[PDB]
């Protein structure tokens, strides 16, 4: 394979890596490295603890950016400081599980896999070691998403193209965390000490958080998103395991790829849209009105009560005409 | 602002107030009032109560019905008898949390919020005061709707106008109602009293009843939603908080915007869509056949078990070459 | 009504009885017969056992294949041997509750019901006694799907024709097994036996299991689903009540009616699609690497530890352009 080689530095979530949108280049193979890391993280403002495992260090793992007919080759490293083998698939991939089936390695090795991109959008990743580990290592953090984009960019359908000024990856985590007896979070010692009671949980459906980037309230404060009035928005937000229904309090889905999928036309001016369990979806906006959005699923209790909230900090002019107070709040005549 | 005004007088649902589909009229200033009750209500035929918080004293609120490029002006009342703040937050509108942060009343206050309605389609409007509160107030009945037509009416995406001879709104609500030790339903003396244990069920994630109108049965019987043989109906499908799948027993949905917004082309001969918790939808049949029909959401636990079926009664011919019972029961050969 | 009568083999699931794609005929009677059968059956790897009831002996019942404007003459037989009523609902029929009103029959009883299939696509059907026996009877594994194609065959929505080479039928079915104190799942002697404390389960919502074609690991090994590189192959995905999420671990839905509704154009590309509860839809795949897949619904937890994955065990020769190995597993430098 006689292609240009292309390194890239990969981003933490929610930003991500510098790339084009239309491109004059060819296919070629562009080099990712990721390192796999277990940890025990907190993951709420009351202190609970969670053990973790990552691609990169972080929940989401990063996103990976590439254009369509390019090759990405991955060099996936489980360093021998981690307890598990683990692996990566790739629904962006074809064959082999994803990858998966080509990359299981234990503590102290590391694997090269490369895949054709031939299918645009925007995918999850994630491990996947075998059977019960599955589901475990996903909601444990082992998750994220690469955009395959068209070579001449994103376009409405109607043969215009889109053109974001800012791209954003908000990764949707589902997390089971038991409680003992009386009712507290449990903390363990290690992933493996975490396994049965976390399980068991699993089973029964229902996550304890529901989080943006790894934490209650990790995309607020001085890091909410950020834009200005004028500013195209580009939002990708995956869930490798579970439903979500993202909704931009005070705003809407300019145009929305819900599937995630380039191929498709995006439906336009949506209030909620809904991201499959298994898959990465991703909505467009141009900001109107300066102030604080709220992201979030639009499951509130979720939301509101599991930790599922993001918040936008938009700089600019009020319009009036969009919207006004006509009279601020008064006594009843 | 130098608009004629119109004033509207508001139906309770399933009921919507009067309006014209294609217009020649301009925008205008459209001029609604919605008065908050919070009230103790009974959900079932067993005769749960339930602490409800309302606009206009019905779940759902009333759909609102405006054209693109009109202001909505919505004079939100707080009346004293009341005992927490609310607000009104609409899916429909840009800016300040989609007027949350412009409408927030203390009992004894109202306020009076203009939007312009620049998106097509339906929409939910819901309370949010901030915090826990958003997902509590919700969940007690604080939502319903708006339609946002385009002034040349429906179209189905090919040319061709649709126009429905009635349009039915059917608010679909999630209710967690705690339960005692024994196993029965408590009842409390207060929305503040119920905030407790309503709270600890509700982020389980699983209601204890999900109705249409605000009750087990209450578009049932007298109340059946109707129609003739030969009649387009629309039906607006709105949740709030959690997904929903409606499905007409014995029809389908014509021409259906499940994402519920009219930029986007109707998809057609759907068995069952999808409603995004968050948000409306809509769908539209012309009824064939006389007889009862059920309109559930299609997990028929929810519909049969935990509230979640409408009835029409719809009169005219039955069509035999449509469906025929061919040999009515009989013993076997 | 004067047309040519058909009589079809039904095949149990995941085969499809054979029929045309595009097709010279024009209308006719197509005769099919269902049997009703409860019983007890076991459900997993560990003797779990559980109260069924099937159209013909199966979870799913049969596909049933028509076109469009045929008429669907369905004999439905319910032996004495049963100790219920039960009845037969079709999505893809208009009027009396899906036919549902014209079929309930007794043990002992049989009935013919005939319904013109005006719309095309995938449609569930299943029993619907009435009231709480609707969701029971379902979830106890009565329901299947129908397939109504276009004349013409399918097609992408631009005017070419897609030609499947194989069809697999995949019925994922919610079940709800009671446990015991000590956490055993229980065994009944009759379905009647079962109904109050699988009841009372059903209404929490969360299922034990969730499995496709009946069985944890019924679409494995000796019954892994098949194909070869080349082949277009479709899958006919339902689930009566329930939503689920397909994916088909190492490919893609080339073509996918996640609705399920042939008068509208697939999407294409896809990771993971949607299918409402109270419906049937559709992919196409055509593979082009050999080996293993797993079909999922990528809720993972759901896939891994309660049963919903399937295999396909795929012939041909790899291809290193789309993905390779680039190095082994080895020591990290
Ligand atoms: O981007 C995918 C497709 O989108 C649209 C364009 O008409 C087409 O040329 C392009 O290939
Ligand atoms: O209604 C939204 C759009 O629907 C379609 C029509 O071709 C277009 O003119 C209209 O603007
Ligand atoms: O198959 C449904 C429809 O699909 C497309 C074709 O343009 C149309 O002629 C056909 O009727
Ligand atoms: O945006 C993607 C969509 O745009 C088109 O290229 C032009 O309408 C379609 O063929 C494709 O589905
Ligand atoms: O029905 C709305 C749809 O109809 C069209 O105006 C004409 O095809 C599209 O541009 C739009 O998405
Ligand atoms: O594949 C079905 C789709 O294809 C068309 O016939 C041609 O574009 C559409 O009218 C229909 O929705
Ligand atoms: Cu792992
Ligand atoms: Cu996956
Ligand atoms: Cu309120
Ligand atoms: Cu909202
Ligand atoms: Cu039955
Ligand atoms: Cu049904």
């Amino acid at each position: 394979l006689k292609l240009p080689r292309q390194k890239v530095e990969l981003v933490a979530p929610p930003f991500v890596h510098a790339h084009e949108q239309a491109t004059k280049q060819g296919p070629k193979i562009v080099e990712f490295k990721l390192t796999i890391e277990e940890k025990k993280v907190v993951i709420d403002e009351k202190g609970t603890t969670f053990q973790a495992m990552t691609f990169n260090g972080s929940m989401p793992g990063p996103l990976m950016v590439v254009h369509e007919g390019d090759y990405v080759e991955t060099t996936l490293v489980n360093p021998a400081t981690n307890t598990m083998p683990h692996n990566i698939d790739f629904h962006s991939a074809t064959g082999a599980l994803g990858g998966g089936a080509l990359t299981l390695i234990n503590p102290g090795e590391q694997v090269v896999l490369r895949w054709k991109a031939t299918k645009t959008g925007v995918f999850v990743y994630h491990c996947a070691p075998g059977g019960p580990m599955i589901p475990w290592h996903v909601v444990s953090g082992m998750n994220g998403a690469v955009m395959v984009l068209p070579r001449d960019g994103l376009n409405d359908g109607k043969g215009h193209a889109l053109k974001y000024d800012k791209v954003y990856y908000v990764g949707e985590q589902d997390m089971y965390v038991p409680r003992d007896e009386k009712g507290n979070f449990k903390s363990y010692d290690s992933p493996g000490e975490a396994f049965t009671d976390t399980e068991e949980m699993m089973k029964k459906l229902i996550p304890s958080h529901v989080v943006f980037n790894g934490k209650v309230g990790a995309l607020t404060g001085k890091n909410a998103l950020t834009a200005n009035v004028g500013e195209n928005v580009l939002i990708v937000h995956s869930q490798a395991n579970r439903d979500s229904r993202p909704h931009l309090i005070g705003g809407h889905g300019d145009y929305v790829w819900e599937t995630g999928k380039f191929g498709n036309a995006p439906e336009v001016g949506l209030e909620t849209w809904f991201i499959r369990g298994g898959s990465a979806g991703a909505a467009m906006y141009k900001f109107m009105q300066p102030g604080i959005y709220a992201y979030v699923t639009h499951n509130l209790i979720e939301a509101a009560d599991l930790g599922a909230t993001a918040h936008f900090k938009v700089e600019g002019k009020w319009n009036d005409d969009l919207m006004t107070q006509v009279k601020a709040p008064a006594e009843i005549p």
